[PDB]
């Protein structure tokens, strides 16, 4: 945990400065409500099992920030490829995450350091 | 609270300067009357659940203003697109804003500070 890691001076991570597993469960629910709320994305999701996703990006998402815990999905590329999904669907996706960040609190210096992380996966995830 | 955030040295935000979160609350509620009055308003709002939305504009006047706490709705430009809202609209709406601001009474000056605010949203509601 955070303890461990300070107690070997290693720096701390974006996942636990943003408050760990707990966080980014809370997030991940958050940002696929905005996600299906918003028509231009909703139909990506329609042959989607949402259970079992929102499981998958919880692992990704916290193993992208600098948690310890396995993905256990498939590959970026694999996944999203043949899906139709373009630069602006993803910045729409991107900006429900940023939403969903600000509103679990997270200071929108830090979203941006997460953006950072994230937007260089465009080029696995868009058609 | 306003007495935690001065003694931590934070300057007063407009939302602890008008009465903070129970303030807003009230002045929500007869914006929406006068809104909801306004025949050039109301059909906008028809099948809106109002209960929400009041909670929604609390949250965002309230984030807007400085408050403490995150606005958790959906932003202005998406919520917003498709309605064909214009200028017209939205100056109703400030307009209905500031009288229901003067209503609780609110300093002129503060609600023009609030105004100031409020007014550069125009881009993403319309
Ligand atoms: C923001 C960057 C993104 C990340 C990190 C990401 C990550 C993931 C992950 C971890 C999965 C689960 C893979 C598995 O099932 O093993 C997944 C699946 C999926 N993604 Fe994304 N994704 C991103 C962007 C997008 C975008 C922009 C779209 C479409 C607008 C999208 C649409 C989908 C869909 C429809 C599935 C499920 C496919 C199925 O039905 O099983 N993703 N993605
Ligand atoms: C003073 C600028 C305005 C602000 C701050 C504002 C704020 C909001 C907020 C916070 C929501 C709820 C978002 C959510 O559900 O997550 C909303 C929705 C809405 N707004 Fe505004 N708004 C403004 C101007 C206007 C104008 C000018 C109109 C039309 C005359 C309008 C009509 C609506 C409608 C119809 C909804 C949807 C309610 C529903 O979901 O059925 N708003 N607005
Ligand atoms: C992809 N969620
Ligand atoms: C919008 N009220
Ligand atoms: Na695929």
């Amino acid at each position: 945990g955070l303890l461990s890691r300070l107690r070997k001076r290693e720096p701390i991570s974006i996942y636990d400065k943003i408050g760990g597993h707990e966080a980014i469960e809370v997030v991940v629910e958050d940002f696929f409500v905005r996600v299906l709320a918003d028509d231009q994305l909703s139909a990506f999701f329609s042959g989607t099992n949402m259970s079992r996703l929102k499981g998958k990006q919880v692992e990704f998402f916290a193993a992208a920030l600098g948690g310890p815990e396995p993905y256990t999905g498939a590959p970026m590329k694999q996944v999203h490829q043949g899906r139709g999904i373009t630069m602006h669907h993803f910045s729409l996706v991107a900006g429900h995450l940023a939403d969903a960040l600000t509103a679990a609190g997270v200071p929108s210096e830090t979203i941006t350091e997460i953006l950072g992380v994230i937007a260089p996966l465009a080029v696995d995830v868009t058609s």
